[PDB]
């Protein structure tokens, strides 16, 4: 596994977190449901407890976004880049965008956005690429069914490594 460099970590086990936009490609109840079980895998392996927030200031944001949208770190497109996130901290620390661009699905045709998700909230939480293939964290998109999926063992021995 990798860490971010510098370690950064919450000081903190129970986060919240806001989806500010919904894609139009699934419903709003699917993508919600995509962004629970993504943020339980984590949970499931950590002492960390995600709270869901309507609105106001939430630890993480999340949002769907297109090109430029205010980070300095514009999307581009279709393909190519998925999502990026915000390593721990106060702010657009932890705040996890995904590319508008994208077909986003819940199925195997490209791109599922629970692993998508659930990759993108590593990085939120502390993590870097992970050079193993068969963890979640490494860095290019792959398809692993997702009906009962549970945390590979090189992401487990991330977060622990992190939180404990
Ligand atoms: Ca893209
Ligand atoms: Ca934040
Ligand atoms: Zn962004
Ligand atoms: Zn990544």
């Amino acid at each position: 596994f990798m860490l971010t460099p510098g370690n950064p970590k919450w000081e903190r086990t129970n986060l919240t977190y806001r989806i500010r936009n919904y894609t139009p490609q699934l419903s709003e109840a699917e993508v919600e449901r995509a962004i629970k079980d993504a943020f339980e895998l984590w949970s499931v392996a950590s002492p960390l407890i995600f709270t869901r927030i309507s609105q106001g200031e939430a630890d993480i944001n999340i949002a769907f976004y297109q090109r430029d949208h205010g980070d300095n770190s514009p999307f581009d497109g279709p393909n190519g880049i998925l999502a990026h996130a915000f390593q721990p901290g106060q702010g657009i620390g932890g705040d996890a965008h995904f590319d508008a661009e994208e077909t986003w699905t819940n199925t195997s045709a490209n791109y599922n956005l629970f692993l998508v998700a659930a990759h993108e909230f590593g990085h939120s939480l502390g993590l870097a690429h992970s050079s193993d293939p068969g963890a979640l964290m490494y860095p290019n998109y792959a398809f692993r069914e997702t009906s009962n999926y549970s945390l590979p063992q090189d992401d487990i021995d991330g977060i622990q490594a992190i939180y404990g």
